[PDB]
């Protein structure tokens, strides 16, 4: 009884997240690259806009989305002759030295049409200084509040660039982050198009490799691992306790995967 | 042929926005107040949280939502005995003197448990100064970009207070703003619960009056009026050209009323 119901829950979750079935062949990989580039281009055409905006963090998700975006606009310029199609990669410096070296390496991989650097530090500090609700907060809670402010102001910066340049904001959500709610609500969860949607983490990495990312970036690193999350998403064996945590986290974060609640 | 299809489009739009039928009686008005208070309380209970956060602008929409929120938590404290239930009204000063007098009058009407003031000016300025994409922008476009930055940083501030205090962010969207996309995407459009959803503008005002708002605030003020928008939402007669603009604007803003696009 318990096994069968758990199997049905897993299948319902995979369907709700549009999980992509495991890649069985190189045709599968190439077809997903082509489909996701065409999706990005369709979003531009349907919006009447010509620019794409994405923050490049150094991690594999924004690297993969950035490679798709840059290929998308190169193809659009070739086919349409319209030189206004442009991808703007946004450098959002913080203070993780490994991430910043990786951010530079990611940018060198993408070779985006344009790079813009936005220091959000002053805006984050200037907001935090005006929030009496931050006074006296327990340090662990304060660090999470401030971390979510940072994620949301990164979103504000990308939307400002998109607004100034007539663009769409790309987000990096995929199924392995979506199932756990591993994003900031209306922060990095907020975007106009999410071209990695439905992919397991290892599928994001497979696309990065096929798009020409160097190995060190392809494999760059709630009590559960991405390997366990991916197995869950694909209906493959995993520890029963890990599946229980994934299902519980999915339920608790459903509000992050739906529109605002209404009566 | 044209009339019948337009009628079907209007009906589909009203169904998609969950438009509330015109109030025929005082029972209708009181039932909607009770339902929307119960909705707010249900969102708190389902989330396990106790605090509500809302920016109070001086306009009738946040006044009405604020009155519902304050009644909601007063009832929760009475019924549960749990004094942690609290409504935090957020003052977000700008520089429209009429709005600021109206903001003070709105706060005096709500008598919220708590009031917090957040000056977002320094955060907005500090972000804008770091955006090279703002350099050389046409002034009209620049003013819209900056206005949307302001709307989004107001969202960031409310989410920070909610995060610090274990709360939910209330938004003020209703059907008359929703149908036109008259909000900033991931700005004032972003919230955890939208207790005015589905209401026509005149229905928001009717609830404000029934909740005890003074008349000057109840009636406080794309080429179409709210009276025309409300008639459209309720399937009542209106100028054919106004209906055409509403339908066109609805179509162009659909992306603002759906989750991020995915392949
Ligand atoms: N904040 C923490 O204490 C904490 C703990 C562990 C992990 N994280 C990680 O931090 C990142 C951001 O997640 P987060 O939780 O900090 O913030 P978030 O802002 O993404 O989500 C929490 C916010 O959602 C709203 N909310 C919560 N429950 C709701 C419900 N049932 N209905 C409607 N709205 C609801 C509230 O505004 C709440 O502050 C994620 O990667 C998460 O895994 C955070
Ligand atoms: N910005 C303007 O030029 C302008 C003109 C008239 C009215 N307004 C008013 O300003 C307020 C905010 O609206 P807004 O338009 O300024 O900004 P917004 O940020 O709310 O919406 C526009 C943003 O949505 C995205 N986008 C646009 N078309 C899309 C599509 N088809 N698919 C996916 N994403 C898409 C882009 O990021 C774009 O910058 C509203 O009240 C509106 O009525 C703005």
């Amino acid at each position: 009884h318990h096994h069968h119901h758990m199997q049905q829950i897993q299948r319902d979750i995979a369907q709700a997240l549009q999980v992509q079935p495991p890649f069985q062949s190189e045709a599968d990989v190439q077809a997903q690259i082509a489909r996701r580039i065409a999706f990005i281009q369709q979003c531009l055409k349907d919006s009447g806009l010509k620019t794409l905006v994405l923050g490049i963090s150094g991690g594999v998700d924004s690297l993969t989305a950035g490679l798709l975006a840059q290929r998308a606009v190169e193809q659009l310029r070739e086919q349409t002759g319209d030189q206004a199609y442009r991808f703007i990669a946004v450098r959002l410096p913080y203070q993780v030295q490994q991430d910043e070296a990786d951010a530079q390496a990611s940018l060198a991989t993408i070779r985006a049409d344009e790079e813009q650097t936005v220091n959000i530090g002053p805006s984050v500090k200037a907001l935090a200084e005006q929030l009496e609700a931050l006074e006296g907060l327990e340090p662990a809670k304060s660090d999470f509040v401030i971390g979510n402010i940072k994620a949301r102001i990164r979103m504000v910066a990308q939307y400002a660039i998109a607004g100034a340049r007539g663009g769409l904001v790309i987000g990096t959500d995929h199924a392995a982050e979506a199932v756990m709610g591993f994003f900031t609500k209306f922060g990095d969860g907020a975007c106009d198009l999410a071209p990695l949607s439905g992919l397991a983490k290892h599928q994001v990495r497979a696309l990065a490799r096929a798009l020409g990312a160097p190995e060190n970036l392809v494999e760059k690193i709630h009590g559960v691992t991405y390997a366990e999350i991916d197995a869950f998403l694909h209906g493959q064996p995993l520890r029963e306790e890990a599946a229980r945590v994934i299902v519980d986290t999915y339920h608790k974060t459903q509000h992050k995967r739906e529109l605002p609640k209404a009566p």
